[PDB]
């Protein structure tokens, strides 16, 4: 609980309780207050583990799971039912970092009693983004983007009232889930927050740089970056970020293209799992959703066109370097 | 992985998941393979948490749950329902090491076809007990106790047929519980297989002969030990067990006594969390289920007289030494 | 290793050996090339550790050894003898930060055949210079001060020509000292290289700032910091240092108003060994140097004036207001 | 501290030095104590970078060394001169386990005064002989064998009277060699302290009757195990060890069949170096000695018919099941 305090402070929130990882965070969270006959709303850009944690095991066990788009005006108030228990989203989203507008969401939420308002800030970690702030109930982080400060490492934090955290701990974490984190983890996470301020802003920055790098080069047909002025979103992401994060998605032209960007990175490296100091590449229509029909995919928000880069607090130089090389072939 | 083959060859499985804890192994085999109008029998001796889980959570999501004596004979066939899916237990069992037997629960269950059994083999571990080898669909086990060969691990483990694990792990551990084990803690775990079979044969050696000890021994009330003839499942474990585990069980005259003994225990010492390869002692109604509600203790089992002993790899004389000064005082 | 090929890329070594600390650095370095009857050169500015290797240790085995002041044009090869095999130094230098033209060591040095040049590059890092790029032959690193991300690791690097590096494993590290890294360390070590580059610049960056404002400040007497123009080497610096490192030291009027002063740094911490991302000081002749008689800690270029200042990677202005209001109480 | 002190009663010292190896443990010890012009007796059984920090290091520093037999009766003496410093041994030493019996070695070290008798005790450990007791100087170890607990893990143990420690720190480790121990090996260190009693005993236990298997078996044409009563110096090993450890040597037929012997294990496992709870065998004439030339090989005691192995803690059975089916193949 010393790594727990460190966390709750960094969140401004009143208590933290660590997991065993990303999913053990939101699973601890979920499971903790619904009950069958509940409802949840989500929106529907999100990380594939998430998605098939409401959509097949929540429903399993009795639960009514609406996914939609928060991002349209209105649309969380036009769901709500008797039943609504929990109103879930990510910020910077999914593949494509649709932004949500966190007070509103909430405002939306607040429209009747007892919702609790869950919103994953991975992305944009406590550095960047307070959710709590703009009156969320709970925030929950995979450490494994940016908290955790090196990687091999993987746990979860949840963040809230001590009273929401006091049920998180002893049902959804001893009872429900058994997500504990492991002590060494814990001390790993905890090394972590030292420098935690300065890697995440560097990797912010870093990404502003090659976000703009990728605007301009001719292979890159659309590009997915909070920072950037025409990402729909911008003004959103401008309010409620320090700065834009780490996370850029962007499109090239068709499946061998990004397959030959991908096998012509050197300094980036292929990865399933993104996030951390080190800058990280993937194609996830081959690489995570491979035995995921192309049509599902598509009808998610995801094409054979898409990569998605987690930047480091590499020299931005060496970064744009290793891009640059591989775009180019691409030409 | 390394772990998951090692553990799997001591269990004769085809495969096994590591977990991040005990309860995640039992809740990633459990919350898997159930759904809302699903029925569980379960053990009415169990572990705290384990009934918790039971108790409140599977129930709150439709589940319907039985608790029964699965010591007497018949009573798992009796329990069978059209929806029944799972028959729960651990032996030997928790508070007083009752016995269940393996082979004729599995074939209790048989009466219904698609019935899971799923045995927590965690005291008696893989060199004493393999309930795969009688039937069981599933083994459970949290490492800590006997698999690590120290105290400061958190650990699970699922051992069972290839697709059954497929599952656990896809569905289990990546949706429900997100409880994933530390790559530090599974490598800890992993060198703990090393000295797995010296740690719990020299433990159990040592446990028969301070059964024997404490059942001659004046102030000592009833003793709990499987491998004592006057335990009523001593046949029984017998049949099942290649020695009888170095849990310990035994009534001292009251309350008062027990925190007089506890107070002069040396060598062996006091702790909420038992198991390890150093003797450790520990009065339940007073030092873990001190918030229960007494008479919710003594209808589940637990009374203000017993005393729990999780026997070491210690020179057994020195054991022998330590508890016979301590018990002469409440003589 | 996976470690030693990163940092001889850093270095642009042919090899790279990674040793148990900055001091096994060294000590593998300088035993396994010297043999009694042998002459070594060391500049008279050292930390402390390496000129009880020097004075002592190497002269009992029938070492000779010079120290000199090297920052003195000719000096080195003035001091050349027929069994000369080793000149050393460090630069920027220990206490106040003397500079040594690297290159024209070099070239005095190669006035005879056969001298292996050694540099400890621990307080500039392969970020700000790369001596071995100026005819050096053999560079050596503490990796606690900068390569780790953290001050919770003890180890060391030393980077040269592939022949040389194999006598330093096999010899110096196998046979002589026996001063192998932890693989825990290397791990830690080898995720400190992907924030090295950012951690190096900002702490620059900030003491160029913070040395400006302290030779500005009427409390603050002489300052020590290659980046001013008033620092005898700054001409120097700037042709072999592409920023002007972390380390700052000042003389303030006297011990007693230093003692003052170091009681009132609160963002910047009291501590032993500086070096690390966080803002560290000390006064070595109260907190390191206390054991040293006065007069030998003065004829060594360390008076009771002297503090040294290790510069991190907060917010510059912050570590600024904080030694300004310690610095106006001496006032 | 907390593993030194451990570490110290462990050994029935006063102190212990903990480094960064077995290697460190040596260097920090010899080069601390000795000068340009001092002289070493070494016994002719030694480890192969002890014998080459002995044969080429001390030697290119001004030091004189003798290697002798030590096992032979009145030699150390025989060798004694008037600057001798040092005599230094193993016992069980070597490829052959050859017994030396502690207590007259040292004897024959006090007909002068101020001799360091230093002695390794790793392949014994603590658990088994404590040389201190027999009026030895220093005892070293390598941490890998027993104290580890685990592996991976490479550390070094210097035990001894408080002054000779203080002297060992201050200048054997902290300015010759810089073996420092990392903080992480050593805290793994001290959890293998907790069964460090058992596993020792158990690897003993093993390993007897691993002899006596070996002694019976008609490919193995000789074995080397302390605990055969036709061991020369079986009976000084019995009144100097508790047990006899857990290192065996034999010889079979030729280099061929050692070669297949190893090529046809599985519970025991190929290794370069030996020690720990795992069991581990090799073949050193290829594996270890390869670029020392056949003579040399053998003129020391060295020869292709050799196998080596360290008896781990497994169940013995699967042990000698491995070893019996992979001999039965060189028949």
């Amino acid at each position: 609980s010393a790594l727990e305090g460190k966390i709750a402070k960094l969140e401004h929130a009143e208590a933290c309780a660590a997991t065993a990882s990303g999913m053990g965070a939101i699973a601890a969270s979920v499971w903790t207050f619904l009950k069958a006959g509940d409802h949840l709303i989500s929106d529907d850009c999100l990380y594939g583990c998430t998605h098939a944690l409401f959509e097949h095991q929540l429903r399993k066990f009795g639960v009514e799971v609406d996914f939609i788009d928060m991002a349209v005006p209105g649309n969380i108030e036009k769901h709500l039912k008797p039943n609504t228990r929990i109103v879930y989203f990510e910020t910077p989203a999914n593949p494509t970092l649709k932004v949500i507008d966190i007070e509103d969401a909430v405002k939306q939420a607040r429209k009747q009693k007892d919702i609790l308002v869950i919103v994953d800030n991975t992305f944009a970690s406590p550095i960047l983004t307070n959710p709590l702030d703009l009156g969320v109930d709970i925030v929950v982080h995979s450490a494994t983007k940016y908290i955790n400060g090196h990687t091999d490492v993987v746990a979860g934090l949840v963040c809230s009232r001590a009273d929401i955290i006091a049920k998180v701990k002893s049902q959804g974490i001893k009872d429900i889930t058994g997500a504990i984190i492991s002590p060494h983890d814990a001390w790993l996470i905890t090394r972590g927050t030292l420098t935690l301020d300065m890697r995440v802003k560097r990797a912010a920055e870093n990404a502003q740089k090659v976000a703009e790098f990728l605007h301009e080069h001719k292979a890159v047909k659309k590009v997915y970056y909070p920072g950037l002025p025409d990402h729909p979103g911008h003004e959103i992401a401008k309010k409620q970020m320090k700065m834009f994060g780490s996370m850029i998605a962007f499109d090239v032209d068709g499946l061998e293209k990004a397959k030959k960007v991908l096998d012509n990175c050197h300094v980036v490296s292929l990865a399933v799992s993104l996030g951390g100091p080190e800058s990280l590449i993937q194609h996830p229509a081959s690489m995570t959703h491979a035995g995921v029909p192309k049509e599902e995919r598509e009808a998610a928000g995801l094409t054979d066109n898409l990569i998605r880069l987690s930047v480091g607090c590499e020299n931005v130089q060496d970064i744009i370097d290793d891009l640059k090389q591989a775009l180019d072939l691409v030409l």
